[PDB]
DNA sequence: ATTATGACGCT
DNA sequence: AGCGTCATA
């Protein structure tokens, strides 16, 4: 009774950009605006690989990881923007810099956790308490929530979609008790008001639109965010969880999209998140381990405790390139040339990072893939990173991998390399 | 022959 | 440490 924890202590939001790289290119090139559009890397192999798709183009069935030539079969008028190439490789700097624009705006409202190049979590608990004390028991007007959906509403005793959003919002606000400054539903609502303000600032100041989710933890906020994309935000209350989860495939929850989620389904013979509630914590721990078991037990009830980490900057800076099919590197001079190309991009990004962020990387990780190996990475080795010098870094990288060559004579490289990776890690203040 | 990343868990 | 898992454009 009075003692069951309900995972309602925090207000957490996740803000995620809409079709992010496409918006970055559409801002730069107005001819791409309001069009079926995609962003592609490379060109020669099957038109290049698509990595971002406008919502107009999704309507034709265009997706990420589609070759452009195949996307064009679905959408003949599809417009394309190409990722920059520098030093023989795709260079993502434009999108990393656009990301910083957005992250710096979000940071004006709260400490954020950068979770990808286009999204961040926000713990709004404190900001909500202050807006509530300002409010002075003042009801929250629907006009303060112009792009908010309330998940699960409307319900009970118009065929438009905006009409439905407003009906749900009205039912939600009508049920609220604004008299209680400790009420979780009220706290989420005020959180949503703040996130409207945040999203308006992002669009005003960058031209980019985004979606958001507001809930009591990161997993629910992430799930919420996707429910009404694009250019909308969604509030998932604690009370909405049993209905939401009763038909929610397990794989849709963050961390459960891979082998663990598949094992949950197979071992327990279930399909939906809600079905997990019928197992004891010990049962779940027995199948999935102590940590996963406790996490699942709480998660299926809408409860999760992972903190929003105060980290706005990536903690690693890496450069990677695949060499697929017949382009695999087979000579020493080839390997050394590409290690240098990667190291030069790495130096450029590291030197900028040092100036911007007052830190220095201290470890260099070198990774390669060899032909035949299914695994992402075949080998991973570290060495010291003592100077931001591309020639030193590439020479050092070569030194750490040079023994991988099964060749008898030194000039050939075998088995051929299908991936090179350089990553700077272990930052210290400077 | 999607690729280019980036965080965190295990032992 | 090195490997594996899961994730995002
Ligand atoms: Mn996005
Ligand atoms: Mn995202
Ligand atoms: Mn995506």
């Amino acid at each position: 009774g009075p003692h069951m924890a309900t995972g309602q202590d925090r207000v957490v939001a996740l803000v995620d950009m809409d079709c992010f790289f496409v918006q970055v290119e559409q801002r730069q090139n107005p001819h791409l605006r309001n069009k079926p559009c995609a962003v592609v890397q490379y060109k020669s192999w099957k038109g290049g690989g698509i990595i971002a798709v406008s919502y107009e183009a999704r309507a034709f069935g265009v997706t990420r990881s589609m070759w452009a030539d195949d996307a064009k079969k679905l959408c003949p008028d599809l417009l394309l923007a190409q990722v920059r190439e520098s030093r023989g490789k795709a260079n993502l700097t434009k999108y990393r810099e656009a990301s910083v624009e957005v992250m710096e705006i979000m940071s004006r409202f709260a400490v954020i956790e950068r979770a990808s190049i286009d999204e961040a979590y926000v713990d709004l608990t404190s900001a909500v308490q202050e807006r509530l004390q300002k409010l002075q028991g003042q009801p929250i007007s629907a006009d303060l929530l112009p792009s908010t959906y309330i998940e699960g509403l409307p319900q009970g005793p118009t065929v438009q979609k905006e009409g439905m959003r407003k009906q749900g919002l009205f039912q939600w606000l009508d049920s609220l008790q604004i008299d209680n400054l400790t009420s979780p539903d009220l706290q989420l609502t005020v959180g949503a008001v703040i996130v409207e303000e945040m999203r308006a600032a992002i669009e005003r100041e960058t031209g980019f639109q985004c979606s958001a989710g507001i809930s009591h933890n990161k997993v629910l906020a992430k799930l919420a965010c996707g429910l009404n994309k694009p250019n909308r935000q969604t509030l998932v209350s604690h009370g909405s969880v049993p209905q939401l989860f009763s038909q929610m495939p397990i794989r849709k929850i963050r961390s459960l999209g891979g082998k663990l989620g598949a094992s949950v389904i197979e071992i327990l013979g279930i399909e939906y998140m809600g079905e997990l509630t019928q197992f004891t914590e010990s049962q779940l721990q027995s199948h999935f381990g102590e940590k996963n078991g406790s996490w699942l037990y709480a998660m299926c009830r809408g409860i999760e405790h992972d903190p929003v980490k105060p980290r706005q900057l990536p903690k690693t800076i890496g450069c990677s390139k695949n060499f697929p099919g017949k382009t695999a590197l087979a000579t020493r001079e080839q390997v050394q040339w590409w290690l240098l190309q990667l190291a030069q991009e790495l130096e450029e990004r590291l030197t900028k990072d040092r100036n911007d962020n007052d830190r220095v990387a201290t470890q260099l990780v070198v990774s390669i893939r060899v032909q035949g190996d299914k695994r992402l990475s075949s080998l991973r080795r570290c060495c010291a990173l003592t100077r931001y010098d591309a020639h030193k870094m590439s020479h050092d990288a070569f030194t750490v991998i040079k023994n991988c060559n099964t060749s008898g004579i030194q000039t050939e490289w075998s088995p051929p390399l299908t991936m090179l990776f350089l990553c700077a890690t272990k930052f210290s203040a400077s």
